[PDB]
């Protein structure tokens, strides 16, 4: 899986083990082995949510399977929880796009997962 | 809705009220309340369009509904208009990907919109 | 087509004709004229792949058509080859998301391709 977080929160406000925690938590949540998890955090971004400059996050989670109504709701609780606790971002200022990728559409190691 | 603009235009060339203008214009265009609009501008990017380094923009608009043939054509006129006027980017050097998101695939405030 | 590469590799490690090479190689691979190819490289990113901070890349290729099982496998060989040779990124630390865009969902020059 691939998880990206774009936020206006400063680089200095991102805890040092944040990428590791996301990797571990997402592996547990998705049931996918930690080795397949890719995490990307982009701080100091120029962004607004509802016209406000307060802390916010625009994210996305891509995964071959493990994406659905029920699963996405628990991912949002997990993710908003982490962003709130570690980055101090209010849950209502977070958007997460979920993508159920077809294995033939995910390239890795000179080929695709299909 | 979520609108992202990635551009090679320098940070200093992004007008101060640009995110607010985008928020207000997108709300009117989509019919979605301003409070739900998230905007993200990423300047100083390393990019090329057609092999040229002249000013260009790679964008995306995600929305639950309000995405379609007709709607997308007007969004393009609105967006290219704003990028041309405020960022001085030629309309033919702008790409915008539109995504009609399923409500169950958009996380917000510890849950999803489904 | 639109190709984006996000990587933790430093800005200084990106060869100066990299965007041009990607443009030329992608035009040949996709059969699309070079003038329609947009390339975007984002170095110095805060990312982890499998919990490791070693060089890695998270990419995506959007195209109206020219996306499929067979095509995606050759794009992956081409792309991982380039990332390995120019950015020294191991192929197994590269993810590429492929998107077959509907023409009505791609805005360009005040309209869409539909
Ligand atoms: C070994 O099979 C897997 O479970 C592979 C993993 C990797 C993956 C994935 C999906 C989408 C991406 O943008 C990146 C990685 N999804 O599942
Ligand atoms: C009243 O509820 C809404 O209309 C909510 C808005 C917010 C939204 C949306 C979709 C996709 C995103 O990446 C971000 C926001 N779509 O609709
Ligand atoms: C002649 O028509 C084309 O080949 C148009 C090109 C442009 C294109 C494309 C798709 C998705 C993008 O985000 C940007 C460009 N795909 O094909």
């Amino acid at each position: 899986p691939m998880f990206i977080v774009n936020t206006n929160v400063p680089r200095a406000s991102v805890p040092d083990g944040f990428l590791s925690e996301l990797t571990q938590q997402l592996a547990q949540a998705t049931g996918k082995p930690p080795q397949y998890i890719a995490v990307h955090v982009v701080p100091d971004q120029l962004m607004a949510f509802g016209g406000s400059s307060e802390p916010c996050a625009l994210c996305s989670l891509h995964s071959i399977g493990k994406i659905g109504g029920a699963q996405n709701r628990s991912y949002s609780k997990l993710l908003c929880g982490l962003l709130a606790e570690r980055l101090r971002i209010s849950p209502d200022r977070v958007y997460i796009n979920y993508y159920d990728m077809n294995a033939a559409n995910v390239g890795w190691n000179n080929s695709t997962f299909a």
